[PDB]
């Protein structure tokens, strides 16, 4: 009875904690690339049928990646993409 917030860690290419890759597309929609440090991370909010997917590129361990992904997990919601235009 609540918001079922999803948070699913993709690190590399065993991202797919489940079975099958689901952004392995990405990685190769274009010859990206398969390295051992592609960090991806995906969270859903009962968005009419979707989520928002994210490219980590550079992930350390302060608050400030910290507020940044929960922002964009179930805080404001962004309607211009500006976000991405500033660090995306």
């Amino acid at each position: 009875l609540f918001i079922a917030t999803l948070k699913g860690i993709f690190t590399l290419k065993d991202l797919p904690e489940e079975f099958r890759p689901f952004v392995d597309y990405k990685a190769g929609l274009e010859k990206k690339k398969l390295s051992d440090d592609d960090e991806i991370a995906i969270i859903s909010i009962k968005g009419t049928q979707s989520n928002h997917v994210l490219f980590l590129s550079s992930y350390n361990s302060v608050d400030e990646i910290r507020k940044e992904l929960e922002e964009a997990g179930a805080k404001i919601n962004h309607t211009t993409l500006k976000i991405l235009e500033g660090h995306l």
